[PDB]
């Protein structure tokens, strides 16, 4: 049963699931920051089980769909997610992360402090996202694989993220066929 | 102030501060409280102004001025995270996306779109219709031009920014190229 | 004698001293954001007297330590400082500052808009850290330095902070001494 601090700011209609924390000052289904939709709340957000939302995280309501962050995901102060962004399983969020509208992030991925995503983006299962990156409209995020700089540049694999995962060479390599098949 | 502004119970907004009419305040912003000078803080000779249709959507944070009333224009759009530093001017229709920091004295011009998480050096004058991109760093010796492009760190025109007209434009080119 | 906002909020057990300012909205002493602790608060957060800080500031309580902050420090709108960092005195953390894990911040040091510190990093004596800095995990960082960019990189001393302070050459060699030997 979900512990939500006094001071979230919480909007009617918001799905917040058993065993889900919600840290002071948190604004959550508040309007989509889209011209042509604010105020108006089409879509809320859902936020599932084992999900910490540390303290002045913002998640907005969606334009077409419920923004929607997955189980035992891990959000951290001052955090960013816009209007229609689906975050999977066990995806972490730094301080100050941006994630605007439309982002997918996928299971396992872990984004550093203040590194700022594209609209309609995909960050790919267990890739790292190093503080202050810049991932821009038009790249290309490989699974598995750390990316920094301004812009954003792939620099190598996040292995430390795989070995915590514990998951199999078979299971990784399925990913790649998600990934490689996904246009 | 007797008008239809809205504002979220949970907004912490300062004695004195002018909100006009058509005005949003949303959860968490902190506004016309001190402005961040050591030769100030925590006086508020000055306060915050915000004119008629502003939507200022959550956690935004727009201290009160040292020389003037910090100023926000007509129809602006500001959102979460925004920090708006004593004595910035704004002008009317400006966008500033989450997490955009405007040091102080600042002034942005009419029609500027600030993308997420860009940062201003104080003093510095971004000009009608530019667009500044995701994170980028405008330094104080950048020489900001009407209607351009910049990104990165440190930031750098990269282009033109994409229904005004050409005399319109020219009476704008006209300021700029006296200042 | 503290003057804390009404809105800011502040965990049980958290130390304020007197002469402290805390602004509009401040989350203090909440637990650290260490997946292996949290919610748990084993430590807590101490402000010594003398700092302000003015509004949607965050201070984790610490996971080893008390989260620390010095005396005379200014932190600004949005400055995030994790869990068991220990910030020294005369310290400025502009808007949004970003602060991981550990960080130690040595006197006078002033850090720009939005810049963000490595977990385990050391910002050493009267260091200017400019606005949007990246300082990666081996960054060597140096007394009376100015580091600027992505990632960040020296470009020169910190000649403005010097002066301002009023530190002699005495001070400044022990402080190199300091460095030096550590
Ligand atoms: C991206 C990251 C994982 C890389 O760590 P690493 O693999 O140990 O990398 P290193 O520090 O050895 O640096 C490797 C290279 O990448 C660069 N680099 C590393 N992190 C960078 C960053 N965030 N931005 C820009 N460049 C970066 C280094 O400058 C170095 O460049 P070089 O090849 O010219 O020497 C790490 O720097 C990072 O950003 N982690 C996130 C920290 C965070 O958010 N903490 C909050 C905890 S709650
Ligand atoms: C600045 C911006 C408008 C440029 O858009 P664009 O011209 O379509 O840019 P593209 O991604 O197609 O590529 C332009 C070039 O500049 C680079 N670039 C674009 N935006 C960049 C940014 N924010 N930082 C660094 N480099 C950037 C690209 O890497 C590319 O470099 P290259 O051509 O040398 O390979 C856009 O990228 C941006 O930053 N928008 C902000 C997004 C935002 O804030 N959304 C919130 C909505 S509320
Ligand atoms: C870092 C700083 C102190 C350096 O200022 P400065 O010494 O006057 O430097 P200059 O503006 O002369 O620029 C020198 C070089 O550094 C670069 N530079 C300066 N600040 C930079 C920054 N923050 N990021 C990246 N590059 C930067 C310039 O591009 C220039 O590069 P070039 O030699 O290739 O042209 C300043 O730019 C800064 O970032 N201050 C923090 C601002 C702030 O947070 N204010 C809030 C008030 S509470
Ligand atoms: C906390 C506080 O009082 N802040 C106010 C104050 O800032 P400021 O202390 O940076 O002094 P400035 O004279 O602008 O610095 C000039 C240059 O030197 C750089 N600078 C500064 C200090 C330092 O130790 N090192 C350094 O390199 C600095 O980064 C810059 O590039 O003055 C700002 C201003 O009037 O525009 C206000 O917007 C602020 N609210
Ligand atoms: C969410 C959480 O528990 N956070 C805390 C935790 O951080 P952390 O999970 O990053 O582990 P670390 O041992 O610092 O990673 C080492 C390096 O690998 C990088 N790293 C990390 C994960 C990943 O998948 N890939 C990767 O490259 C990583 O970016 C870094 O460059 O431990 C930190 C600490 O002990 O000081 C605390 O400050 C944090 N608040
Ligand atoms: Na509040």
């Amino acid at each position: 049963n979900a512990q939500i601090h006094p001071s979230a700011v919480i909007h009617e209609g918001v799905i917040i699931e058993d065993d889900v924390y919600i840290g002071p000052n948190c604004i959550i289904g508040y309007p989509p920051e889209d011209k042509a939709v604010f105020p108006q709340t089409p879509y809320t957000v859902h936020i599932c089980s084992g999900t910490k939302i540390t303290g002045n995280v913002t998640i907005d309501a969606g334009t077409i769909k419920n923004t929607y962050i997955g189980n035992d995901c891990f959000l951290m102060k001052g955090a960013y997610v816009a209007h229609d962004v689906v975050i999977g399983n066990n995806v972490t969020l730094s301080s100050h992360v941006m994630l605007g509208g439309h982002v997918e992030v996928m299971e396992g991925a872990n984004l550093g402090m203040g590194c700022i995503i594209h609209q309609r983006q995909k960050i790919w299962h267990y890739c790292m996202i190093g503080m202050g990156a810049i991932v821009t409209k038009k790249l290309v995020i490989e699974p598995f694989s750390i990316y920094v700089g301004n812009p954003a540049k792939k620099i190598g694999t996040n292995d430390k993220g795989i070995e915590k995962s514990g998951i199999d060479e078979r299971a990784m390599a399925t990913i790649q066929e998600e990934f490689n098949a996904r246009r």
